[PDB]
């Protein structure tokens, strides 16, 4: 078994195409060197045809994290919400880590050490690009590390 | 499937006991916020990162030796001789692109440990001792380290 590590720098308002796609069994971690909780910010996993397989939106004024999916050029699907943004980052200390495990029929999302949701997929497929949309809750550049070739 | 993420801060000359053990299919990554490749006075001493079993066996010992200009990979049972070394020459070449920081990732593939420095696979190490990793340690020979004085370790477990 030969696995791979790839590292990407993603600016706010930018996208990257992955050198190795993320599929069942694989992991993506996003690292932020800041945490500004004092504004809506999103991290996205996208398929090769531009579907949003997983959209994670942090909304500080509404005080929720929204999880959703959508096909390209079509309406958003059914939202899942987790309340109280700040309580999901307890113990952070000015930095943060967001990890997504692809478990096949679900995505597991972990903020630092805490599992926040087991999201049942509304669209299936392989992740081939990542994007970061925002004055952000995270640093202007976030680093993404993928671990692929695991299964 | 419920996987887990755990984060540890390891000072030079210290060790941690893991809350979730690392076994086949799992990952450990070490992060350093410095990389000291200097040659003269202030050059680093030999520095190692270790994966240990519950009885203190060294399942994987990774020794960075700047003056000898090798990375040594080995194992050993508690209080016994070291087993057969595997060596990779030219330390600085394994960190090209780093820019003052470094990531070291170990995948446990069951029969082998795969070791990756940043994005580059440096060895597929055939295990000489098998078992579960239950603690990590960081040794700089009580002197100057090649890495930052605190190294962060992240484990990903419950994968398979
Ligand atoms: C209670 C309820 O059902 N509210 C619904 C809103 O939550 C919903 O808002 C949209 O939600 C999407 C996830 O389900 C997604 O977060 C939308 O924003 C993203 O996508 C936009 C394109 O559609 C655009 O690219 C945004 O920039 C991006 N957001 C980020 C942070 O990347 C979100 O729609 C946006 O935000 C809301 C808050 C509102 O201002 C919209 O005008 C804006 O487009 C809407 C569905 O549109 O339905 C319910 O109201
Ligand atoms: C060419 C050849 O075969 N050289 C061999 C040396 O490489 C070997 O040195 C030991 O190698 C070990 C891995 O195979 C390991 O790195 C030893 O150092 C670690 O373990 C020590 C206890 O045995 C002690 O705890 C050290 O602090 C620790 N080092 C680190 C950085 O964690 C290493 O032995 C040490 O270093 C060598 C270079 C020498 O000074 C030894 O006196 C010293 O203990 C030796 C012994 O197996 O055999 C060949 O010479």
């Amino acid at each position: 078994t030969t696995s791979a590590v790839n590292i990407y720098n993603i600016s706010a308002g930018a996208s990257v195409d992955l050198a190795a796609p993320v599929t069942t069994g694989d992991i993506v971690t996003f690292f932020s060197s800041a945490l500004n909780l004092s504004n809506n910010t999103a991290l996205n996993l996208l398929s090769e045809n531009g579907a949003y397989l997983l959209h994670i939106a942090f909304r500080l004024q509404e005080n929720v994290i929204v999880f959703n999916s959508r096909q390209p050029n079509a309406p958003w699907l059914v939202e899942q919400r987790v309340s109280n943004v700040a309580n999901q980052f307890i113990g952070s200390g000015g930095k943060a880590m967001v990890t997504v495990f692809d478990h096949g029929d679900k995505y597991q999302v972990v903020i630092n050490e805490k599992t926040v949701i087991q999201y049942t997929k509304q669209i299936s497929g392989t992740t081939s690009s990542l994007s970061y949309n925002s004055t952000s809750i995270f640093s202007t550049v976030v680093e993404a590390v993928t671990y692929t070739g695991l299964a």
